[PDB]
Order: C-alpha cells, then structure tokens, then sequence
C-alpha cells in the first residue's frame, strides 16, 4: 500500500515520519488525493535539484491525463500564469508593482495592523487573530496593492475557501466564482477611477495598442491569480507564524526588546513554517535520474518544503529558531528557481509589520484555547487553523 499525501493537515508541528522519510528514502513513491502515483522529495538537496531542473516543469502539471496532486480549480492554461505573463510582456511591470517599498505601502500597512489590533483590544480578549487580523491585513494589503478599493476586498476574499481547495474531484463552485471574480477584474480594467496600484499599471497598458495583442481575459487573470495567491499566502503565513511565535515566549520577548531582529525571526518562522499543504508539483519532460529513482517523463514529483526546510544536513538544529544562522534566507519558503515566489518582498514585510504590531500593542499574546482545540482545515492547499484564539 502507497505512502499517501498529505500526511497531516496540522500547520503546527512536523510530523516524526518526516525525518525518518528523508533519511532512508529522500524520493519516495506516495499516492495523491486523486489516486495518482507521485515521487515525495524531502531533502534540501533533492528538493534542490527538482526546483533548479527546468524539465521538471510547472506548465505541464496541467497536461490533460497527467498524473495530478489535486483537481484543478483554474483553467488549465491559468496554471502557467507566470510564462504567460513574461510571454505578455508584462513581468517587470507585475513585479514592480507589487513590491513593498511603494510610496505610503509599509505605513498603511502598519497603521493597518495597529487598528486591527486596537480594535481587538477595545472587544476585549479572547481575539481571533486569523479572521480578526492576519486575514484582514492580508486582504487590506492586497486591495492596495492591486489598486482596488477597499470595500470590494471581503467578497474576492469569500472565493478564496474553495479557490485554494486541494480537492479529489472537480469543485463546482470554484468555476462559478472564477468567473465572476473574472468579470470584476475585466470590470476594473475599464474603471477610470482605477489609477493605482497593479490594476492601474495593467488598466494603462491595455489602452496602449502595443499591448492589443494581450487579451483582456489575460489582464483579468493576473488580478484574480495575484489577490488570491498573495491574500492567502501571507494570511495563512502569518497566522501560522503568531502560532509559532506564541509558543515561543522567550522569542516572543526578545523581539519586543529587540525589534531589530524581527526580521530574522520572521525569516525563521518562514523557514520551520508548514503552511503548503501539499509539496510542490511538477511533472517531468524528461527522463531525470534524482537520487536511486529515475523519474520518468511524464510522472508527477511533489517538492516538499518542510522536507527541505528541517533537513540538517543544510540547517543544523532544524527545529531551533536560531537567530544568528550564516545563510538565513537559503530556505525554501518562497521556493526557488524559475517559479519562485514574486511575492516574497512583500510577503516578508506583510508578516514584519504584522509581527511587529502584534508584539507592541500585546506584549503578553498567548492561547486562549488549548492548542489541541484548534480546528485545522482539511483538503486545502494551505495549513491553517479556522480560527486562532488569544489572550493578552
Ligand atoms: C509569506 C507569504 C508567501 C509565501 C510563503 C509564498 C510562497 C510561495 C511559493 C513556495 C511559491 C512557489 C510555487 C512553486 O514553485 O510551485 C510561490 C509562488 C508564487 N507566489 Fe508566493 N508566497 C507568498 C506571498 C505571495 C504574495 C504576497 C504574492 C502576490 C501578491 C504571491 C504570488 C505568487 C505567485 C503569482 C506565484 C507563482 C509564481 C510562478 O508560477 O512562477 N505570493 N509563492
């Protein structure tokens, strides 16, 4: 009987097979939600190897009757949303417009996390810090980002529970709601109030006739796919790394004295962080030899990043946060290669200031619930309790 994936919807601990996994079997067959049959990558050095190898490749997971991790909840071609972006002509503009250092962005995010919290505080305890902060400022950052107003935030938001499901079978919602955060986007390309942000770069570039042959449905793609993508990676992210870091106490109390080193613990709190679900799909294009399997062309790899993230032959102490490693940036949380995150900047910022916020206004955060009374979601492509209970 196949090994099956995922083994654990719990975001926070790692479980034992894990390591015992990469050592004696750093590739090793699984079988995936939908049946097919996949090789599990778990060491850094394998992992590596997969994320560096082109022929390993993001676009064909979507081949029709390829091996698949789960049912795909966006058109097919949508899965290689990135080559059609740079194909488009518009990667440079993507990337600059979603980065951190936008003029006012990092102090509206602050602000954004200081009144999340104060609002908290003023409820009074206990706070839900995913519906009631993580997600919130992640949504808030996103409407920001993509130029939108703020108000149209929640609704893209309610897509994002089936979107990102990791499901065994088609989901019939997921096409209904595509389509209808689709025409919102194709909406605001026409909006002429639209002048800010990733939507306002794209809304101009689709009235330049250079770009006539950039469809418009393409445009719409990239609003729907970054929202999405970015809500639920620093949301998930970042509550699942308040849940590291209130389990912590004494880090939790060194980075209150010494916020200088909120980004360094931010950068550890990414690297032990299980907030992918699943590894990392590829399909392979070729005949590839990784470690004693040879992967054949056509068969499904999953790229674990806990597997990578814990491995100590490249991170000593792995499930130590440790505050002065020499090279704390090589994990990979963002991925690597060709695909890797373009969010990253942004992603790290969203979880600084976050933190940051959190660590000022409730010094004294902690659990309200017992950690086993946390509700961990289920066939979803991220790891994250439904709800995260404090006090302070
Ligand atoms: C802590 C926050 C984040 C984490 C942990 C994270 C993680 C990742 C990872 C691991 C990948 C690589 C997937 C692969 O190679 O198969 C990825 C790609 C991607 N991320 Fe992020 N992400 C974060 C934030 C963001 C944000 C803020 C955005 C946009 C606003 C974003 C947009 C994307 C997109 C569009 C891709 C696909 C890139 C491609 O296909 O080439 N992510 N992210």
């Amino acid at each position: 009987v196949l090994l099956e994936v995922p083994f654990s919807a719990r975001g926070d601990r790692i479980p034992d097979a894990v390591a015992e996994l990469r050592t004696r079997e750093p590739i090793r067959k699984v079988r995936t939600i939908t049946g097919a049959e996949a090789w599990l990558v778990s060491s850094y050095a394998l992992c590596t190897q997969v994320l560096e190898d082109r022929r390993f490749s993001m676009k064909e997971t979507a081949a029709a009757g390829a091996p698949r991790l789960n049912a795909l909840t966006v058109p097919p071609e949508v899965v290689n949303n990135m080559g059609n972006i740079a194909d488009a002509g518009l990667r440079k503009a993507v990337m600059k417009a979603i980065t951190p250092k936008a003029p006012g962005l990092e102090q509206f995010l602050r602000d954004t996390a200081n009144s999340l919290l104060d609002n908290l505080i003023t409820e009074g305890a206990p706070a839900d810090l995913r519906n009631d902060f993580a997600d919130p400022l992640a949504t808030a950052l996103h409407c920001k980002v993509l130029g939108i107003p703020q108000e149209d935030g929640p609704k893209l938001f309610r897509s994002l529970s089936i979107a990102f499901m990791s499901s065994a079978d088609p989901i019939p919602a997921a096409k209904i709601n595509w389509d209808r955060d689709i025409e919102y986007m194709a909406g605001i390309l026409e909006n002429p109030n639209i002048t800010t942000g990733l939507m306002g770069e794209l809304s101009r570039l689709r009235k330049d006739p250079a770009y006539s042959h950039v469809s418009d449905e393409l445009f719409a793609t990239i609003g729907v796919t970054f929202f999405g993508a970015g809500v639920i990676s620093t949301g998930s992210f970042l509550t699942t790394a308040l849940i590291s870091l209130i389990q912590r106490p004494q880090l939790r109390n060194l980075l209150h004295e010494k916020p200088e080193l909120i980004p360094a613990g931010v950068e550890e709190l990414l690297r032990i962080n299980l907030s992918f679900a699943d590894g990392l799909p590829r399909l392979a294009t070729a005949d590839i030899q990784v470690g004693d399997v040879l992967v054949r062309k056509g068969e499904l790899v999953l790229v674990l990043l806990e597997g990578a993230n814990f491995d100590p032959e490249h991170f000593p102490n792995p499930g130590s946060i440790e505050l002065d490693r020499p090279n704390p940036t090589s994990h990979l949380a963002f991925g690597r290669g060709q695909h890797f995150c373009p969010g990253s900047a942004l992603g790290r910022r969203h979880a600084q200031i976050g933190i940051e916020a959190l660590l000022k206004k409730m010094p004294g955060v902690d659990l309200a619930v017992p950690i086993d009374q946390l509700v961990w979601r289920t066939r979803f492509q991220r790891r994250i309790p439904e709800r995260l209970p404090v006090l302070w």
